């Protein structure tokens, strides 16, 4: 049996000073201009000293995925930070470690209680882990019902890539385009860059009909959702918690609001 967990129920405390440093360093790394990476690294490091689990994640990603002139690529330090995270039982830490050394390596790790890294992370409600496992059950193991449950758990926690993956599932596998559109719009409200980009294409004049899912082009929706794409592209922390309720999507010309029930 699968139990959907809430990741926020399993987050260690965040030091108030370390969180101030983390937020400033994350902001400095945000704009698409010249950025002070050496100083961003140093600020993240000071926050890591005080136990900030998000500073550990961001700094580790910089150490393994370097950055042209700023920093500096070093996989071993990124992994030492991942170790610090799982020692604190951070759900993202289990996902991060598994993404770097493989899922099944978790079974032997003392911090996972015998689970794989994805299983341990997903059991603590980690949305990235729930999303990957959902894709694996759906597309590799052919466990549709279980895989959809994993993705829906991550989606209901506000994780935009999970909502986008559910929308992509209903478009390509079930050909339920109104259901796909609704998940894409949910993903946009959750800061989904890809969903906003492709939701905009759905209503563009020049989009081939199959990629538009045979919706009628709507120039105002094309511009509305391309505008959200640009906002999310500039600020990935942006959310739109009122987007769905006050901007109902148009029905599909044939499938309505649900291909299963095209006349609702």
């Amino acid at each position: 049996p699968f139990v959907c967990a809430n990741e926020k129920d399993h987050l260690p405390p965040l030091d108030p000073q370390a969180d101030a440093w983390y937020r400033e360093a994350a902001a400095l790394a945000k704009p698409d201009t010249l950025r002070p990476w050496g100083r961003i690294v140093e600020i993240y490091s000071k926050a890591v000293e005080r136990g900030h689990w998000k500073a550990m994640h961001n700094l580790a990603n910089l150490y393994r995925t370097g950055w042209p002139g700023g920093v500096e690529k070093d996989p071993q330090k990124a992994l030492d930070l991942y170790q610090k995270m799982i020692d604190l039982d951070v759900p993202q830490g289990f996902y991060d470690m598994g993404a770097m050394i493989g899922n099944r390596a978790g079974v032997k790790n003392p911090a996972t209680d015998g689970l794989t890294f994805l299983d341990k992370a997903a059991s603590l409600g980690n949305p990235p882990a729930l999303t990957e496992l959902g894709k694996l059950y759906i597309y590799v193991a052919k466990e549709k019902e279980l895989g959809l449950a994993y993705a829906s758990c991550a989606s209901s926690q506000g994780y935009a890539p999970a909502s986008y993956e559910l929308g992509s599932y209903y478009e390509l596998v079930e050909n339920n385009y109104p259901k796909a559109l609704s998940y894409y719009q949910v993903s946009v409200s959750q800061g989904g860059r890809s969903a906003a980009f492709f939701l905009s294409r759905v209503f563009g004049k020049r989009t081939p009909p199959s990629s538009a899912m045979w919706y009628t082009p709507d120039e105002k929706l094309e511009k509305f959702y391309y505008s959200l794409y640009l906002q999310i592209d500039a600020d990935p922390d942006l959310r739109f918690p009122n987007l769905v309720k006050y901007n109902p999507l148009p029905p599909h010309p044939v499938q309505g609001y649900d291909a299963a029930r095209p006349d609702w």
